[PDB]
């Protein structure tokens, strides 16, 4: 079901402090190396007055390197697919969440994002588009009430050399009634713009997820 070379579409819709945007995405990954990449266009809403990477980690665990010993939840759930769902709690009191909606046709996984951020400062690092890029991070995996949950604690590099931390907590539910849960267990995440045009309406994205139990 799930080829050693995937594509990837993808849209998103957005509002963030009052601002509406659309963007849609196409990309190709290797889901058992764990990578992939992503040329995102803005196509409603342009140019945006925010910071890019507050949206680039909403833009599927399916493209992340599994070890035999760890259960790949992400990859047992298609041809359904699974959905997730995200808070992001800036540390300033910039509030994020964020959704999407993952399924599968012949080689293509389709993500149908969702995206609504409020309470950035106007003067913020986010309005005032001063981020840099994430710090790489590790992504704890357990089951909590019996669903499948990732917390983190992110930092986005700031000009400047300050940091801006938020915390984001990610629920993951496979479509299907019955897919067995995995154990608890690590992600390593490191996303990176590759490349962008002037304000950000065309950026290229990649991110690098490997899962360890340590």
């Amino acid at each position: 079901a799930i080829k050693p070379d995937m594509k990837i579409k993808l849209r998103m819709e957005g509002n963030v402090n009052g601002h509406h945007f659309v963007i849609d995405g196409e990309g190709t990954g290797k889901p058992f190396e764990g990578k992939q990449s992503m040329d995102l266009e803005v196509k409603e809403g342009g140019p945006l007055p925010f910071a890019f990477d507050i949206l680039t980690t909403a833009f599927n665990r399916v493209f992340a390197k599994y070890p035999d010993n760890i259960q790949d939840y992400f990859k047992q759930s298609f041809p359904k697919g699974y959905s997730w769902e995200r808070s992001m709690t800036f540390e300033d009191g910039g509030i994020c969440n964020a959704r999407n909606d993952i399924t599968m046709e012949g080689d293509t996984f389709y993500n149908k994002v969702r995206f609504y951020g409020t309470n950035f400062p106007a003067n913020g690092p986010v309005m005032q588009k001063k981020t840099l890029k994430w710090e790489p991070s590790t992504e704890k995996m357990y089951v909590r009430d019996g669903v499948l949950t990732g917390d983190i604690e992110m930092a986005l590099l700031l000009e400047g050399g300050a940091h801006y931390r938020c915390d984001f907590r990610t629920t993951y539910k496979a479509k299907e009634k019955g897919v067995k849960l995995p154990g608890a267990h690590f992600v390593d995440h490191c996303i990176e713009i590759l490349s962008h045009d002037k304000d950000y309406n065309k950026v290229k994205l990649y991110e690098h997820a490997v899962a360890h139990s340590g």
